[PDB]
């Protein structure tokens, strides 16, 4: 074990310093917590640092890691946002009291050789066009969970494919994990919070509140059947200005090879210049 | 509740959860879990891994019986076998509670897969390494035991754990040999008399190799291929030095000399450790 100080934002970057400090504590009584984030943090990444927090006899750990994995070449790697000192000031402010802020060389020391190969979902939504992405992202979680050991792991409905993936990962790998998903948080107008939103100019700000009134419109639609909330939800951004779809897809909540029924999930993706955003809400059909 | 545990005898359970929830228990008893991966058919092969397990102190042996649909059976006799060697633990599943959403996520080996024993079976050691990384996670044992039989699975296995950080240690056991050194192996009792005498050239070929190594990584090569080529209908599919990780093999230094072949429809497959110089 390396220095732990209690009550204090300790901040890890070796794999062995964090694994070592986390097995002390879970052989003390405590339960540890995981939260698995790419940084450049907002209160979207807050909430589940919070939900983590509330856990009784908690320790939390914010794994801080933009993961070159989960990225195609192209820039977006270079592209991503990096707010080191925010982002530590902000879980400081949490009361979290691990950090753990990896190198790519001691997560990626052998390059990709051994990976985690997804299932079918992971080649559609974004998968679709992005073919490798959610092996990066498997790869890099299951890494993370075997590293920290962690009770639980927390993910934001935010990232809904993601979530499902990850419970996919979890049970497929016999994984002894609880994975927690927390609700999307938004800004006061309905706009999910992210941190590729400081990509947004003003007039693609106002503009992007589009997606998330499509959705709620089309949650409340629902009541009158699949399409009438699709169709209410294209309304709302056709009627939004520069705001380009990628996808709008209403699936079942597994998101797998089972037809939607009364509970659903709708997705959506749509581009605001050259910003790729995410948003999706849960759906009941022929319920009010 | 915890599943019953009967020290001191041959506890067999089918159910991941199960052995998960008594291996859990036991660790937090005092005991170091153990854990030997088999698809059953046991002989002195596995038994030599099942007593470099049971010989750590504080042991408690696991021993799973599991064909996997996915790299691709005496049940009583198997475990009769362990309840000889004083195991404790038999974890026996069902296709369907090791594969209860079929095949969705899986473990993509690295390039060594694609080689060796990864040029007929192309897709034989993704399955391994998933089944391995299954059986690793249910019983979260603090070391797991392979043969050296198998050494490619075996570094293969080496590259899971370190690849995915995962906090078991890997051993690997010597090769248990037949009289005239022989790998032992389930599939040795189909081959015919001569066969079986030229089955011999295998482990020969390899121990002359060993030996050969001292004049240097040619003389060894050339004298592993003048024993296999002194032997009749065996159809070497390869035969190659590399590293001990099974890379290139370096200019001196320790290395593995691998060898597979087939005889009639069988398939045979040795390795050995050589020093070169
Ligand atoms: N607005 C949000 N509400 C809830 N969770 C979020 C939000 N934005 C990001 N997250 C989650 O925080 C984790 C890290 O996100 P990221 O750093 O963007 O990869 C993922 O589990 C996200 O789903
Ligand atoms: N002759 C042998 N010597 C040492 N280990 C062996 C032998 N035969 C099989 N094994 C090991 O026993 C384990 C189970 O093999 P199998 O039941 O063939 O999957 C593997 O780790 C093998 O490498």
């Amino acid at each position: 074990i390396p220095a732990f100080h209690p009550g204090e934002l300790n901040v890890y970057s070796a794999p062995g310093d964090v694994a070592d400090v986390s097995r002390a504590l879970r052989l003390t009584g405590r339960r540890v917590m995981l939260v698995p984030t790419m940084g450049a943090l907002h209160e979207g990444h807050l909430a589940l640092v919070r939900a983590a927090k509330r856990v009784p006899g908690s320790v939390v750990v914010v794994s801080i890691f933009v993961n070159p994995m989960q990225f195609g070449a192209g820039g977006d790697l270079d592209a991503y946002p990096r707010t080191p000192d925010d982002d530590l000031a902000q879980l400081r402010a949490e009361g979290v009291e691990i950090a753990f802020t990896p190198t790519t060389a001691a997560m990626y020391p052998d390059g990709l050789r051994t990976t985690v190969q997804p299932g079918p979902l992971a080649a559609e939504l974004e998968g679709g066009p992005r073919p490798t992405h959610f092996a990066g992202v498997l790869t890099v979680v299951l890494k993370l969970l075997q590293i920290v050991r962690p009770d639980r792991v927390f993910f934001g409905e935010k990232d809904y494919q993601q979530l499902v993936l990850i419970r996919q990962l979890v049970a497929d790998f016999n994984l002894d994990v609880a994975v927690v998903g927390v609700p999307t948080v938004r800004e006061a107008d309905g706009l999910a919070m992210s941190s590729r939103n400081r990509y947004l100019d003003p007039a693609q700000r106002a503009a992007a509140v589009a997606l998330s009134a499509a959705l709620t419109a089309a949650a409340h639609a629902a009541t009158a059947g699949a399409q009438a909330a699709l169709d209410a939800a294209r309304a709302v951004l056709d009627a939004a200005p520069g705001v380009a779809v990628d996808y709008l897809e209403l699936r079942d909540i597994g998101l797998g090879p089972m037809p939607l029924n009364g509970s659903g999930r709708l997705l959506v993706a749509a581009r605001l210049g050259t910003t790729r955003l995410l948003d999706n809400i849960a759906i009941e059909i022929g319920t009010f």
